[PDB]
């Protein structure tokens, strides 16, 4: 019986679901402490949905007591997301084995998530640490040892004869209507076919004169669109970045917060795409960026290499195999 404890967010829940499924198809009782918006997703994966009140969209550790209502169903191993500190604490109260999942960058002794910002121990890595990226993409991957398992992404339309482009700012920092308007004007009369995810904050009808080569929706099946996409204007979330590599889709990254800037720079230094800072996003800079990487055959070759790295990392299957072997 394995307990999954995670914060309420797609960027943290999505790579977990494929891991839930794999564990369920090997005969483990996967319980999962989430909220309500995520309960149907964990249960489609075959997990035990344990709805709990969060009332939050710093530490806010008023959830451990809410997830303690189940001492009768005490777990044999707790799996918690790095930001989900409740699971880390809970797992130390029962002295139960515990494993850390890294939906973003892994942190060790040489690298820590922080832009020189001091703000008042548990961040030390556990015995096993599953990171949802290949080793080659982890920052300072040479300083990481065998307690970190880089399994890569954890994953579970008619097109035409023209290049297909996907535009999405993720599921959190998507409230930026000026960007969407600039994208429409940037590729209004182009040969590109655009599929743009606008978020639940904007309404497709609101936008005026929607071009015939554009398709705007509040949400979109990213994975399905990435299998036929030729380019992906993204925001630097780890999931979207790793899903683009899995699909072999080069990137234009426009980050909205610090971590996404790390990834944006990471993508740029690996030659997997272009980092276009938010403050430089214009109609012309969007056109120049898309034109720069879409005609760069060498950059595409490096994207194909990172695709192979992503495949070989193992995915949800190798992650579940590592959890079972961890006993
Ligand atoms: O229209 C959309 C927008 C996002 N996603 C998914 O939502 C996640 C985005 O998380 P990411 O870590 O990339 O950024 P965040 O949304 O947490 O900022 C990924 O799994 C995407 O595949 C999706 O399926 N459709």
């Amino acid at each position: 019986h394995i307990s999954m404890i995670n914060i309420p967010a797609y960027g943290h829940v999505n790579p977990t679901l494929a891991l839930v499924e794999k564990l369920c198809e090997k005969g483990h009782r996967v319980t999962y402490a989430t909220t309500e918006e995520f309960a149907p997703a964990v249960q489609q994966a075959g997990g035990e949905a344990l709805i709990y009140h969060t009332s939050l969209n710093e530490s806010l550790s008023i959830l451990p007591q809410l997830e303690e209502l189940y001492k009768d169903d005490q777990p044999d191993l707790i799996i918690y997301d790095f930001v989900a500190l409740a699971g880390k604490l809970f797992a130390e109260k029962l002295n139960v084995p515990v494993i850390k999942l890294c939906s973003s960058y892994a942190q060790n002794e040489s690298f820590q998530l922080g832009n020189e910002d001091m703000l008042k121990q548990l961040a030390v890595p556990e015995a096993l640490n599953i990171v949802f990226m290949p080793k080659s993409f982890q920052i300072q991957h040479e300083t990481f040892d065998d307690r970190f398992c880089f399994v890569g992404p954890s994953l579970g339309i008619d097109k035409d004869d023209r290049p297909l482009m996907l535009i999405s700012l993720g599921t959190a920092f998507n409230a930026w209507p000026e960007f969407y308007k600039m994208c429409i004007k940037a590729f209004r009369d182009s040969s590109w076919q655009v599929i743009m995810s606008v978020g639940k904050t904007i309404d497709p009808e609101s936008l005026e004169d929607i071009p015939a080569n554009f398709t705007i929706r509040q949400s979109v099946p990213q994975l399905e669109v990435l299998e036929k996409a030729d380019l992906f204007i993204s925001h630097g979330g780890m999931n979207s970045t790793m899903e683009a590599m899995n699909a072999g889709v080069p990137l234009v990254v426009i980050p909205q917060m610090y971590e996404q800037e790390l990834t944006a720079n990471r993508v740029d230094e690996l030659g997997l795409g272009v980092y276009l800072p938010k403050e430089e996003v214009t109609v012309s800079s969007l056109q120049e960026a898309v034109q720069a990487v879409s005609s760069d055959q060498e950059l595409l070759s490096r994207v194909k290499n990172m695709q192979k790295d992503v495949k070989e990392a193992g995915g949800a299957e190798r992650a579940a195999a590592e959890i079972e072997a961890f006993m």
